[PDB]
Order: structure tokens, then C-alpha cells, then sequence
């Protein structure tokens, strides 16, 4: 896995989820930032399990691509994040979707607390018109610190 700036960029859910879980055990949960860039399972399954065989139509301009991506986000990705932060019943009370010609961005946000420390979880998920890759950004920070 790459460190793009001071942030780890993972290529699979296992590495990403394990990072978040370990950093939670290590009391670092309120100052985390990592990324995950991958192709969603459905698009690989549609393309002979080869990124080079993915249709050029499989991108943010395909209603089917977007719908199936959202389904994966809601069934798997968020479930993994909730498991890792030890809050399986968490709900994100901030949700948004922004669509431009070039990309669709979903945001899921929640102010929560763990070990007596309040913190904000922000999950950004981006898909684009250029190709089928999905870009996840996971970031936390304290709330109301002085």
C-alpha cells in the first residue's frame, strides 16, 4: 500500500478495515485519515475479473453502475467501517450526493464519541466519468476541542 502524502492509500477492503480497527484499538480513532481506491466487486464480475476488460460505459454516467455502486457502499463498505469503529448500530445523520459531469460524490457523516472523546466521522466516496475506479476517503477529527 502507498502513502500518498501522510495518508495511507489501501487497495482492498481488508487492509482498510483492519487499519481502522487497529487504530481504534490504539486509541487513535479521533485523528484518522486513510484512503481506499478499488474497483467495486460487481464491475469486476461483469468484466471477466479483469480491469482491462471493463467496458468504457462502466462509469458515473451509467445509471446501473451508479446504482450498483451505491448498493455496495450501503451493504459492504459502510458495514465494514461501522464494524471497525465498534459501532455496528451507528447511523450517519449527515448524508449527501453531488453529481457533476465528471463525478458523483457521496458523503456520510456522523458526530459520535468513543472512550469519552467526541469526534466526527466523514466518509467520502467518489466515482467518476473517466473509468470505473472508486475513491474512498475516511477521515476523523475531534469535535469541540479547544
Amino acid at each position: 500500500t502507498e502513502d500518498g502524502e501522510t495518508v495511507k492509500v489501501f487497495e482492498d477492503l481488508q487492509g482498510f478495515e483492519t487499519f481502522i480497527a487497529n487504530e481504534t484499538e490504539d486509541d487513535d480513532f479521533d485523528h484518522l485519515h486513510c484512503k481506499l481506491n478499488y474497483y467495486p466487486p460487481f464491475v469486476l464480475h461483469e468484466s471477466h475479473e479483469d480491469p482491462e476488460k471493463i467496458s468504457d460505459a462502466a462509469n458515473s454516467h451509467s445509471k446501473k453502475f451508479v446504482r450498483h455502486l451505491h448498493q455496495h457502499i450501503e451493504k459492504h463498505l459502510l458495514k465494514d467501517i461501522k464494524q471497525a469503529v465498534r459501532k455496528p448500530e451507528l447511523k450517519f445523520h449527515e448524508k449527501s450526493k453531488e453529481e457533476t459531469f465528471d463525478k458523483i460524490t457521496w458523503h456520510y457523516g456522523e458526530e459520535t464519541e468513543y472512550h469519552g472523546r467526541p469526534f466526527k466521522i466523514d466518509v467520502q466516496v467518489v466515482c467518476t466519468h473517466e473509468d470505473a475506479m472508486v475513491f474512498v476517503d475516511y477521515k476523523t477529527h475531534p469535535v469541540g476541542a479547544n
